[PDB]
């Protein structure tokens, strides 16, 4: 019961009972020390999970490796702690691990696997690369590399792009990839306005949507 | 609503409410046709989801990793007709989504426990770039090649590398990781995720030598 609990939040503006299992509420009602990135939004979230909680009398910890080790002390002493994250948290888990403290991850929404699931691609072997290079040619060569890995290693390739650039990317995808390579575009995941469909590169030409106001995940694979 | 809902189940033996959003129960109550990897586990599952769900709605369509894409299409007919359908596991589901995307049918994944993202979370490793490889090469030397390459990619792309192992082969794997991997590379062992017999600790290969903790788990390699 004494551990650094990892409490996930919703992916977008959707109700809590939709992506967070009730269990997370129960254990949250048992913590008083929360390591948070943004104090006002964590409080905003904690109110969203239960009005009954004393929002005013809780110890939040905004998140340096020296301060991290300090914020972990209540846990070292035996108190249930919690980290509410969307990644300013990986470092807190990492150091907790180094100090051989108990870390426990609670279930929550993940755009990476939700897209792996609705893409229709090989889920037993996929790789996420975060963002791709900004400088063209480099970005044009990475796509090439990732696409070759698809065919060589039967590994699904995923990545992301900032919203106002989703079109430059899809344009870079349909201009540098093989006509028959497969692409899945996953937008407002769980947001209900959600767009996750898969098509051949060659066939995205005529029915490509907007999606420049929300981030989305891109996946490449084969037939 | 009218679509192919990808339904997740529990990772182990735990109360469904500890790892599944209650929203999932609402839509399950709606679905009359399920595509599953096994009617036994699936049917038993829906019982735990809701007592009222009369399992006399025997329309469970069996699915395999070799099920014909033609038959899958037939399985989707109800969805094509305007009725919502669900997919239940415990990979073959990947083939169903693939056929469904091909027919441009609506697909929607629901939140569930993923040993893959939960692990990344509790390891403290890079969550903005990781790769799942499933099972590694069975024969030795081929397994050393793989571990060696994964490890090189770790430093070459700053990307967490993930792979799983069959229950019995567990101890033989840790032996392999520490024989072929560098002493400073980090290895995270994650066993019984969400089952509270749970064990998820990160530690360098050098420090794993002593104190090695059968039953299934996942492995993560980082820097």
């Amino acid at each position: 019961e004494t551990a650094l609990y990892l409490l996930p939040v919703t992916l977008g503006d959707t109700p809590l009972e939709q992506v967070l299992p009730s269990y997370n509420t129960e254990i949250i009602r048992g913590i008083r020390h929360f390591i948070v990135e943004d104090v006002r939004s964590a409080r905003r979230f904690l109110k969203k999970v239960d009005r009954e909680i004393d929002i005013d009398s809780l110890t939040f910890y905004p998140l340096s490796p020296e301060d991290i080790s300090g914020y972990l002390k209540p846990l070292a002493g035996g108190a249930s702690m919690g980290v509410i994250s969307e990644d300013p948290g990986a470092d807190v888990v990492a150091i907790a691990q180094r100090q051989k403290l108990k870390v426990i991850p609670l279930v929550g929404p993940s755009s990476i696997i939700l897209s792996v699931m609705a893409s229709g691609f090989n889920g037993q072997s996929f790789a996420f690369h975060g963002y791709l290079p900004i400088e063209p040619g480099e970005r044009a060569k990475k796509l090439k590399t990732l696409e070759q890995r698809v065919y060589a290693e039967s590994q699904t390739q995923l990545f992301i792009e900032t919203p106002y650039r989703n079109h430059k990317m899809i344009e870079d995808i349909l201009q540098n990839c093989r006509p028959q390579t497969k692409l899945c575009i996953a937008a407002n995941i769980t947001c209900e306005g959600e767009f996750i469909q898969t098509r051949t590169v060659k066939d995205w030409k005529g029915h490509i949507p907007e999606l420049s106001k929300i981030p989305c995940i891109f996946l490449l694979y084969k037939l």
